[PDB]
Parts: C-alpha cells; sequence; structure tokens
C-alpha cells in the first residue's frame, strides 16, 4: 500500500515529463511526414514507459539529478527501441496482429511497408538520441554498446528469433529462460544499465543493482506469462508449471530481487528501487 | 568499363580483407544458429563492398592507415547497416522481390519473419560494431551520430518512405532528387565522413571531401538508374532516363563526375587522392 | 502432471453421467411449462458441476458408491441451489448482468419476474430432491439441516446481503473474509459435508475432512478473486486488499493448509482422491 | 354467518403463542442485521397465521399436545413460506405492488435486491425450521417432503408461474381453478397435512382431513376473491368476475359444506368442532 502509494507517485509525476518533448522531438529529426506520423503513432500509443522509468529511478537513487536538456534524449531513447520492437512483433510477417491495447496496430493503420519503416526508424532514431546531447563522449559510447548488445543478434533479436522458431515446439523451462533473457531480460537490464552509466556509480554497487535489474526483468517475464494465459500458451511459465508454480516462481523472483537491493549501501537506494517490484501488484 | 588501374588495384587489395574476417564476426556476435545463419547468407551474397571501400579510400587520403583490430569492425558497421537495407526493401511488404542478383532473396530463403528480424539484427549490430575497439569515445560517438543520422528517419529510412508513397506517382525531377539523396545519397555521404572522422581530417578539408562525398552518391544513382533502362537482368518513371531521356541521364552523370573530380581538386594532389578519385571509374558513361 | 491428469479424468466421467438425468428430473418435478423450461435453461447452462463432484469425490473416498437411484437427486440437489443463487445474482434489482459463460442470463430470456420465480423453484426443488429417495431418514434430514444451514440467512443469502450493502464501500480485509465465508464458503463446506453423511463418515475423521473443505473454499474465492481482477469492484478482493502478489501468496499458503489438512486421513487413498481437487487452481478457465 | 365462538377462543389462545417467539428466533438464525431486519418486517406486518392455525388445530384434533421446544419452529417454518410469497409476489419484477394493508411493501422499503434476498432468506429458513428440533427424523423427513412438493415448481411457484402469465388474460374457470390449487390450494393442503405427520394421524385418517383441507383452501379462495370485489383488470380473474358476486358466494357456501362433510366422516370430538369452526372465517353474507 505505502510502497504501492510510492511507485504510484513516481509514476504520477514522471509519465507525463517524459512524455511531454516526444511528438516535437519526432518531428524534428524526421524528413518524411508519413513516417513521422507512424513513428508517433506507436510511440504514444499509452506505454507505462516502465523500461525509462528504470533508468530514472536508477539515476535518482544514485544522487544525480535528471536535466532535461541532457538526459531526456538519451533516456528516452530505450522507448523509441521498445516502441520499434512492438511495431515489428505485430507484423504480418512476424505475429500478424489487428490489435494492441484494443486499437489498431501500426500496419493496419500504416500499411506493411510503412510499419516495417516505423520500426527501422525508431530502432535508428535510438541511436541518434544516445549520441545527441551534451554527455561526456565516455558515457554516450558505453550507452550504445549497452544497448545494441541488449538490443541486437545476441540479446532482443536473437530472442525474437528463437520464439519464432519454437511456435511449434514445447520447449524446456531451461531453453525458455535463455529465450526470455533475451526477448524481454536484456532491455530491461539495459535499462538499469544505463542508470548506472548516466549516474556514474560505484563500481562495487553494480552486481546488486543489475541483480535487482536481472530479477526484475525475470519477474517482468514471469507475470506477463501469467496474464497472458489467465485472460484467454504452452511456452510460457504457467505452461511449464502450472498457475500455481509460475506464481511461486514470481513470488520467489521477486524475494530474490529483493535480497539482491540488501547489497546497496543505503536504505534509500534500497527502497528507491524496491518500489518497482509492486509493479506486480496492479493489473494491465 | 571504364574502371581504371587504380581503382581494380585498390578492389584487388581490399575486398578479400574486408571480407575475411564477416562469417566469423557474426557468428562470434549472435546468440541463434538460424539467425546468424540468415544475416550472413545476405552479407555474403557477393556485395561489391563500394562503401566500405569508400571510407578505406578516404582514409587512406589522409596518410592513415588501416588496422584492423582497431577499424575493421567500425568500417564494416556500414556494410551491415547497407545489408540490412536490402533485406528490407526484398521483404513482402515493400518491393516483394524473389531474387536479387539471380540468387534467392533473404525472406524466400528463410521466410518473410525471419528476414525482417536478420534486417534488424545487422541495423542493431552495426552500432554494437562502431563502438566494440578502441577508439577514442569522442570518434565513436561522432561515427554513431553520423550513421546514425544518414541511416534514419531524416535520412535512408526517410527515402525508403518516399519510395513507397511515390510507387505510382510520377514524381517531378526536384522530388526524385530529395529521394535519392536521402535513399542513397546519405550513406555514400557517411561512407567517405566517416573516414574523415577516423582519419582526424582538419576542418579546413571537410567542405572539399564531402562535396566530392555528395557527387559520388549522386552519380552512383544517376548510373543505377541509367543500368535499369540500358540493361537487361540476368515503371521507371522516377528514374533520370525517364525524367530527362536517356543521353540527357548520361550528361547529369557526366557533370556529376567532373562536379566531383574538381572537389577533389580543391585538395593537394597525391597518390592516396588519385585512388580516391579513382572510385568515379566504376561509372561508365559510354554505354548510352 | 500426473494430478492434473487425476481431476480431469474423474471429470470427464462424472460430468455426462451427472448432467444426464437434469432435463428430465425438472420437468417431471414441475407443473408449469416454462417455469420448468426457465429452471432448466439455467441449471444446463455449461456449469463445471464442482459442488456435486466434491459430494461424490468425498463419499467414494469413505468406501460409499454412488447409486444413481438412491444418491442423484440429493447430490445434485446443490446444484440446483448453485444454480438458483447464479439466478438471483444476475437479476435487474441485484447485480444485473445481460451475460454469463457468453450466454443470455436467465432475465433476457425469461423476463426478470420468471427469473427470480425460476430461482424460488430450484431453491425449493433442492429440498424435495434431499428427501426424495430412500435414504434413511436420520441422512435425509442431515442433509437438509446442513443445507438449508449453508444456503440461508447465515450462510449463503447473508453472503449475498453483505455483497450488497458492499457495493460502493472499502471493506477491510476482516469483514471480506466473513463475506467470502458466507457468500461462496458455506455450499463448497456443505459440498464436502454432504459426502460425509452419504459416506458414513467416522467421526474421527470430520475434522480433517471439513478443515480441506473450509481451505478448498478459501482457495477458490481466493482464486475468482484473482480470475476477475486480471480479467470500485475490485477493492472488495483479494487482489484489491493485498495485491495481486500478497492475494497469490495467500493462494498459495491456503492450498497448503487444505493439503496438510489431508494428512489427517488415515489413508493415502482419501488422501490423494481430495488433494486432487487442488489441481482445479493450476489451470486458467 | 356468524364467526364461531369456538374459532375466537381458539384463535386467542394460539395466535400470540405462536407469535411471541418470532423476532427472536429470525435475529438468533441470521448473520446480517439488515436482512434480519428485511425478513422480520415482513414476517410481523400483522398476518392472520391462517397456516399454522390450521397445523395446530389439526394436532389438537389428533389428541396430540403442542409442545413449543419440539413444534413451534416446525410449525411456523410455513409462516416463514408464506411471508417469502408475498415479498416475492409483491416485487417489481413480479405484481410491483408498493402498498400491503395500506403500508410500505419490502421493496418499497428495503429495496427490491434486498427484498428479494429476505424471500430467499425466509424460503430456506423454513427448511432449517422444520429440522431444528428433537423430532424424529423420519417425521422430519417427511415433513421437508411435503413442504418443499407443496412450495415449489408443481406447487406454490408453479402457482405464481402461472399467475405472472395470466397478467392480461382472461382465464376459463377451469384454468383459475388450476392456479387456485397450486397458488393458494398447496400451502393450505400442507397445512393440514403437517398435523397429520406431526400428530402421527393413523392413515385411515388422511382421506377425510384432507379433503377437509383442499374444501378449506378453496373457500379461502373463493372468499379473497369475493372481499377483492366487494371493497376498495386483476378482478377478471375472481369467481366474481367469472361467475359473479352471488354466483361465486353460491359456490363458497357449496364448498364450506364439502369440507364440513369430509370432517364429518370423522369421529366427533369438541377438537373436531374447533377445526370444522376455521369455516366461519367466511362470511357468506359479506355479499349481501
Amino acid at each position: 500500500s505505502l510502497i504501492n502509494a510510492r511507485l504510484i507517485a513516481f509514476e504520477d509525476q514522471w509519465v507525463p515529463a517524459l512524455n511531454a518533448p516526444l511528438k516535437q522531438a519526432i518531428l524534428a529529426d524526421s524528413q518524411d511526414a508519413q513516417l513521422a506520423a507512424a513513428m508517433t503513432y506507436s510511440v504514444l500509443a499509452g506505454g507505462k514507459r516502465l523500461r525509462p522509468l528504470l533508468t530514472v529511478a536508477t539515476m535518482q537513487s544514485l544522487g544525480v539529478t535528471f536535466v532535461p536538456e541532457r538526459h531526456w534524449r538519451p533516456v528516452m531513447a530505450l522507448e523509441l527501441l521498445h516502441t520499434y520492437s512492438l511495431i515489428h512483433d505485430d507484423l504480418p510477417a512476424m505475429d500478424n496482429d489487428a490489435l494492441r491495447r484494443g486499437e489498431p496496430t501500426n500496419h493496419v493503420k500504416f500499411g506493411a511497408g510503412m510499419a516495417t519503416l516505423a520500426g527501422d526508424g525508431l530502432l535508428t532514431l535510438a541511436f541518434q538520441w544516445l549520441t545527441a546531447t551534451d554527455l561526456p563522449a565516455t558515457m554516450q559510447a558505453a550507452l550504445v554498446q549497452a544497448l545494441a548488445t541488449a538490443a541486437g543478434p545476441s540479446g532482443m533479436v536473437a530472442g525474437q528469433a528463437k520464439d519464432i522458431q519454437s511456435e511449434h515446439v514445447n520447449l524446456p523451462l531451461s531453453q525458455l529462460r535463455v529465450l526470455h533473457k533475451e526477448k524481454t531480460g536484456a532491455l530491461l537490464h539495459y535499462a538499469v544499465q544505463a542508470g548506472l552509466i548516466l549516474g556514474q556509480a560505484p563500481e562495487a554497487q553494480w552486481p546488486a543493482y543489475l541483480q535487482f535489474a536481472d530479477a526484475f526483468g525475470l519477474a517482468f517475464q514471469i507475470y506477463d506469462d501469467i496474464l497472458d494465459v489467465v485472460s484467454s500458451a504452452k511456452n510460457t511459465y504457467p505452461g511449464k508449471l502450472g498457475l500455481i508454480g509460475a506464481n511461486q516462481a514470481l513470488i520467489d523472483t521477486i524475494h530474490s530481487g529483493q535480497a539482491a537491493l540488501q547489497g546497496l549501501p543505503t536504505s534509500t537506494q534500497r527502497d528507491d528501487l524496491a518500489a518497482f517490484f509492486s509493479y506486480f501488484d496492479t493489473e494491465r
């Protein structure tokens, strides 16, 4: 309740702040009207911004103030890349979804060709945004290297590739873990890592922050699997463990993430990031 | 063919050297066998490597030696990205091509889903490669900013978007110029720009090199347009011959080549700059 | 999972056999055609028969085989009563639902007047069915007393009354627990108790079976709450009071208490028979 | 006709004795305060208690003494059930009556939701009360079977269903008889039958007592119809609506005599004279 209140208050302040410059920035950085419209359509489709929120919360836990002119573009680059991944997932060549959050998918509204390009434009634009501001070049290059590693053919795209190939194969849990670590864990790992980079986290604290990020990313996926199964499915936690076992796995993972945060030296740090586990106390 | 002795020697030295590490590098940087197979299929499909060759020629022309462990990944990032653009161009959602250079396109071999992912993987890996070696961080960030600007929604992707929207439209030449400058011009501009970054070109030399690069990118497209009309494989309304006629298209090519050579003549003469100038000999102005 | 397969097999064998005589029996016991049609419509509306299945499982775990001529009407009396509750719940005067199971509710098809009467008819018929066969009268009277107590103004109806009174109120969890024990717990407690009566359970074993029944009924409600929330109303639910994580922790803890209760039974066959019912929560629905 | 002094004496003894424990018993057996308030309001609305009076009169006519701790709950279960039927009858879904005895109905007072539940509560509680005391289980089971058969979808509920179905239909008398026998006849039959069960009446006496019970149930309905017409659409579906007031009164007179004749099959006693006197509730000069 009180830890829940803290997260909801953080989202209430930051989500509108993060969203506000989006339409203007995407348009500024585009030279085709329709492409800008397609990219903006999907970015502004009411996402919770969990990933850049984790980055901001990490920065704040380290005592580093968010300066909009320096940090907004690099922090939101992650959200552009996350959006591109949804646009491509929905494509006729991929999941072939007509709706998402009860609203037409990008290719329904713009055609599959323009949708593919809108995803390509956002992926590319993410890297321009990482390197667009007055940040030390060391920080800029570290963010680029971390994001590309998370998002690329050893991370997110590898996860998506494994998902396509596993559509008709019941995977064992061990392989499903690797798939999830790539497909969804990597960007959540990066979201916290991006805060460590921008906030210049003391080296000794990196493992605790990243253990937390890994547990949170795992929890996120178990939770997503449970919601998907309950709302309506074999390559899912409930598919492998049953619904009770999947909830136990979610609870255990939450606890392991909370234990990781005890490794941090101050209670204010511990409390700052611990509030994110209350994300799983509500629904979507 | 007008390809001269300098260009062929440069190509003979560089193409095998640029190609040799590719398969192993893509495999090392991948965590899925099929994805890695799909990316590698399209990367190793006999591309002439024009863009990274230009970056190397630019570097040499600045007196800076190519060091594989420092420069190979960053120089070849551009080739990964160029490859992704061909993969996505060929998709059923885009140009729907079954063949490229008489061999099956990526989606034909791997399916449209895997092809889409292969392109996404290559585009992302290009940014990993730019930042993968022990170059100064200022230089790494400059490359990333330049490549993202050249390839994204103000550059290559904007060009492709305009291309989709122009399928059944007869564009005025003024508008075709903007489409070309985005679609093919931007990456060829970047190719030389990356050489200026890696070679730490003095600021006073940037205008001549980039005027050269812009003329080169334009000549590339006009020559491609001419080839589209004068040659048969192993509608054309939005091409230079479509707008100007074949003779007019060839005159535009010849003028553009000369403009590029004149730009380079603004820099001191050297054998390395002669090598860079010899890139114009790719364009046979006697086919028309 | 073998435990999951064991429950599914039980359901696959027993649900069609329990369902088969319903249409004819209700018609035989009615003297109005439209009433008979309204009552049968709701009873035949695809329920999983959880409550009579628990009665059958309980009685047979005690060594008493289900005999259709003796046991079918008294066992299915619980289902008629469960159906009445759904019908009245759906009424315009109550929740006002146009749909259930992706199908029109009784009042949409028959009108709110006939739907109210169909509920009244099913509640009354349940008591006729308890006493309609040749079971020993001691058993008949015990079933009646247990069912009336479970369903009445200290049981299910009291739970429904609390539910109406709590529409726009944030109940403390302690009051929600009472509401649940009444509205859904009591009939699930009865489902097992009816099995004890029909199965002539030794007195020493009543506490373990009824502790199981109480745990199962509580788990059932927490699970139903989770499903509802995941698929102002939401505040008076376990996820509303504890968060979704706390509600799932409570479901797991309650399952474990229920399994622990069963460990007090003297044979593995009894233990295993009833433990399979916790597999109900391992799947979605 | 005059009320018999026997009946006055009987009602004066028994009505307050039957009423006295009601409020405390309903409260004891409930676990929600408003529900308990809703049920008790309707039960204590001043009813004549005709049905449980008949049960007690039947019991005394068999030489069996009413003991409150053994008989009160089972006898009054019938009154609970009768009350539920009035509550549900007055509902918006049903007759939509806002008044009964010139004062608030349950739904007007508590809301249609809580009124519906108070009816459900009283119906269920009736079965708890039949089985709540130290009577032989054979006797308890027989009462439950008889009550549920009288009250359910072949009895009272079937009659209520036919009634709401007959709202704007001019029924023939032959069909009106069926509706009556279900809607009001069945509980009045059961009222005497419960006395036969509780009093362990020998089997040879059942026909005379149940013929009396059926005539009594019929006379009750004819008289209620007469009362409806003689003081202040639906008045169409009444005895005087079908037969006129004289014809209805002839039906009443003949039915009273039929019931008295039925009892005359049994040995004469003061207690049977008390039971027979129940017909003097019906004033055969009310039409005049």
